């Protein structure tokens, strides 16, 4: 029958149990326990305190989708794909799929995706009771998990964009929504003359200070607790917005950009570190995953190249330059947009 | 980099937004509206009352995963795979993925899959407030949706198993949990001498009677409202359990089989219509989808061939024969197990 291939393709794409099986495996640390020697259902059930027959039924789907394989009778081992759920694999995919950590927990928001397409508004609060960052504020453990996930690739998060900008004429940097201070730290290492300030939320500021202290950068990078919708705590030659604006709908993104514009020294620049696909190039799974997460988590959005041109104008800014960043690790197209006063 | 293929494979398998995007498209009847002439985002937003920019973002992922394609600038059409979401396509995949119909609604149970692997118990009640069939009992609209989904393929559901059994020495049939009476009806057509009784729950009995009335079979197939954990309403030469036992854990399945055994005429047989994969043949997506749905919806289970041998023994029965059924439509391996008193 001619449509069976198409049918199977649709059913697979539409299957909700398959990603939940992957995330359940991640959460139970199943692959770690297997690598440590528990290859049978009875051994793995003991290690995870799960019911043996129910665990077998989970394992059966993990084999069907190619994450595990039955090596000997009743003995299971990870495939090349399944091995990526080992806890210390550099892609950190176990943590990214762990239902007790911030992102896979937030992904439950997708169960109300129709509401988000109707309203353009996030569904996270309807599930967890508070909007995303307020929820993280009330759950320091989730805050910590979130901060660690985002920084899982330091070359992409911090080193590549720091290396792609000329800091020679920069004296002061303000990193707005700067997380644990990784970006500010990478700049400081490359540009010894720079002093930097990280503006962040409660909880994150302590992680940031502790990180910078560990790095021996406390004297060059300070951390300020604050709200980037209010006047910024000081002026700067370079103001960093690294994966900040995508958290926000257009009217909020403009407010943040305007606060940054108002804090620029003469000759200063605003640096945006984000995706910037041309619209015609944006129909890809990397763009849509992050963009749709921003919708249901936060009501934010990824902006295509043509939108960035528009957003800058509204904040009294102009796009001076868009620097296509190298991909030092995985092929993941990122840019550094450089904005100047209009 | 050598692991990028494996990484992409894992990320796709683990993606929760992708099936929710498919189910959102199904629920919004997007493909139907496109086929009817709404090919632009602005036309489709009007037809679905969704926010245009949010709908574009949904459509972008539908293109990325190959369900839609951009035909002309800003105009979208279904692919060969996407066309299967048309409402009248025989595979009924739009309805099976519609979040307001019974099954895709029940699939939200998978968001608590770790609890089900730990306990072996369903998560449906924890989401919807009542166990599965009690919830359907309180929502006649969902009951109706459920009954219609299961019967979407009448050749597989009713005609094939009816044609695969010799009714010559059968005078009375009892179809236990017989749904709308489709199986009983198919037997009645093939075996004019048979009288049949459908035992079902409230609500379903009215649909059954109405269906049989429409079929002109009221005089040969009657419908009884009842509970198959209680003594069965009469004796029979053939007792049908078509996709019933998988709804139930082993101890409940044995109780049902025992009630059936207690209602058999001399020489009678119990006919089980279900999957019966050998365990070594069960590591496939058809088996696991249904098996894992039974776990989280109901705490039920698919039984492999070797389990059926064991279950029959416990009910005072013996497997006389397992008839591998033909697949008149899609390749979906089903059997008719014939059980006799031990
Ligand atoms: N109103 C607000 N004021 C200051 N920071 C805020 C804020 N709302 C959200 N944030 C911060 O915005 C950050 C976005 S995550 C970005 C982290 C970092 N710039 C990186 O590239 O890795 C979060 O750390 C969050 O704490
Ligand atoms: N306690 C009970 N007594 C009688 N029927 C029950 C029951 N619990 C569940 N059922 C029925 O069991 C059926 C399982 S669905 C099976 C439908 C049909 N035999 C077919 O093959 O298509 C449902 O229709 C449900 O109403
Ligand atoms: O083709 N498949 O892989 C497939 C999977 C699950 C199903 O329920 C059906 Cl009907 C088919
Ligand atoms: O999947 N990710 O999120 C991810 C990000 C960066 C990486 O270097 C790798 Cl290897 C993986
Ligand atoms: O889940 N993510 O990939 C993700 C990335 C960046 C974010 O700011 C948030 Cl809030 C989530
Ligand atoms: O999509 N993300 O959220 C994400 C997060 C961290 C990364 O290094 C990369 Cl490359 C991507
Ligand atoms: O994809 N993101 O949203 C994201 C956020 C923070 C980061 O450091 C990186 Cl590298 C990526
Ligand atoms: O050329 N350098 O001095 C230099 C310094 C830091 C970097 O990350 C890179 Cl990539 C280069
Ligand atoms: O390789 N991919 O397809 C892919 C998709 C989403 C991601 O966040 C990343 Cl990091 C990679
Ligand atoms: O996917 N299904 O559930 C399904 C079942 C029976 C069919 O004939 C077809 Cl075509 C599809
Ligand atoms: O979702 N399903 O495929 C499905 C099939 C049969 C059932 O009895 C139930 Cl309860 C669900
Ligand atoms: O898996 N199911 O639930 C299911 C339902 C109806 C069918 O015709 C088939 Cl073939 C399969
Ligand atoms: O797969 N099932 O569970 C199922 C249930 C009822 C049916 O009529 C058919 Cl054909 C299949
Ligand atoms: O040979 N017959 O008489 C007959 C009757 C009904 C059927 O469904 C089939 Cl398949 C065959």
């Amino acid at each position: 029958p001619q449509q069976i291939d198409a049918l199977r393709t649709l059913i697979r794409l539409g299957s909700l149990h398959t990603p939940m099986v992957v995330r359940t495996a991640a959460t139970l640390r199943l692959v770690d326990h297997i690598l440590a020697g528990a290859r049978t259902v009875k051994a793995l059930a003991a290690r995870t305190d799960t019911r043996p027959e129910a665990l077998l039924r989970l394992i059966r789907h993990l084999v069907a989708i190619g994450l595990l394989e039955e090596d000997a009778p009743g003995e299971f081992v990870p495939t090349e794909v399944g091995e990526l759920l080992a806890d210390d694999h550099p892609a950190a995919q176990r943590a990214w799929h762990d239902l007790t950590q911030a992102v896979a927990r937030a992904d439950i928001s997708f169960t109300r995706l129709p509401d988000a397409i109707r309203t353009g508004r996030p569904t996270y609060e309807s599930i967890y009771g508070k909007p995303f960052y307020e929820d993280l504020a009330g759950r320091p453990d989730l805050r910590a998990s979130f901060d660690s996930l985002l920084a899982c690739d330091q070359d992409v998060a911090f080193d590549a964009p720091a290396a792609a900008y000329d800091w020679t004429n920069v004296r002061h940097v303000l990193d707005v929504g700067g997380g644990k201070g990784g970006f500010a730290a990478a700049i400081a290492r490359r540009a010894p003359h720079v002093s930097a300030t990280v503006l962040e939320m409660a909880g994150t500021v302590d992680t940031a200070r502790s990180y910078l202290k560990d790095e021996g950068l406390s004297d060059r990078v300070d951390v300020v607790e604050g709200d980037f919708f209010e006047p910024l705590p000081r002026k700067a030659d370079a103001i960093i917005l690294s994966f900040v604006l995508l958290n926000w709908p257009d009217h909020d993104a403009v407010r943040i950009l305007t606060r940054c514009a108002e804090a620029l020294e003469p000759g200063g620049r605003i640096l945006i570190h984000e995706r910037d696909d041309l619209h015609e190039n944006s129909f890809n799974e990397q763009f849509t995953e992050l963009d749709l997460r921003m919708l249901v988590f936060l009501g934010g959005a990824l902006r295509t190249r043509e939108k960035w041109d528009g957003l800058a104008a509204s904040a009294g800014l102009v796009v001076e330059e868009v620097r296509q960043l190298p991909s030092p690790t995985i092929p993941y197209d990122l840019s550094l947009l450089v904005l100047a006063p209009a």
